[PDB]
Formats: structure tokens, sequence, C-alpha cells
């Protein structure tokens, strides 16, 4: 697996009218292999087209949270859904609060062709 394939499976899920339910999080951080040796703490699943996310990289560019100068922000709000880890959930059984949210986003871009590798935050 690519860290460019690693994104998308990790961070893309295109839609139109984008209604994730309150079990969302619960079957979509399984299916995308995010449960498999620990359940991973937070997770942001964007519903944005993969050209929208991938124009980001030429967007406006911010400082990465780990002080790297690769970042970069998109310019209009994205549609977007928030995971996270509940306090009774326990491995394998990995359990989690969603929450739709519309902001914009913060991605780290690498290679050629320059593409999203992480999801930095969102704001």
């Amino acid at each position: 697996e690519t860290a460019a394939a690693k994104f998308e499976r990790q961070h893309m899920d295109s839609s139109t009218s984008a209604a994730s339910s309150s079990n969302y999080c619960n079957q979509m951080m399984k299916s995308r292999n995010l449960t498999k040796d620990r359940c991973k703490p937070v997770n942001t699943f964007v519903h944005e087209s993969l050209a929208d996310v991938q124009a980001v990289c030429s967007q406006k560019n911010v400082a990465c949270k780990n002080g790297q100068t690769n970042c970069y922000q998109s310019y209009s709000t994205m549609s977007i859904t928030d995971c996270r880890e509940t306090g009774s959930s326990k491995y394998p059984n990995c359990a989690y609060k969603t929450t739709q949210a519309n902001k914009h986003i913060i991605v780290a871009c690498e290679g050629n062709p320059y593409v999203p590798v992480h999801f930095d935050a969102s704001v």
C-alpha cells in the first residue's frame, strides 16, 4: 500500500448528501481496517470528491502540527465526519461516537504527483 492509497482508505468517503448515522463510525472504522491491531482513538472521513481533496495541496500553505511546512488548508469548508472512541469501547469491539461537521480541512502533501498523505486537522 502506497501512502496516497493509505490516505484514501483512512480518510476518504466521497458522497453527496452525506448523512452519517449514529452507527457510521462503528462500521467504517472496521471496514477500512482501522480496528485490526488496536482501536484507533480518533479519525476523520471526508465526503467531498477525491478531485476536491487532492486540490487542497495547491491551496493555503499552513504549518503542520509536527512543525513541517508541507500542510495545506482548504479555502472552502468541506463535509466531514469525526469518529471518537467511546469510554466503554473495548478491543476487539471498538466503539465510536459519530459527529458530522462542515469545516476547513488541513492535509499534508508529498510526492510526484503532489497528493495528500496525512490528515492533520479540521478548523
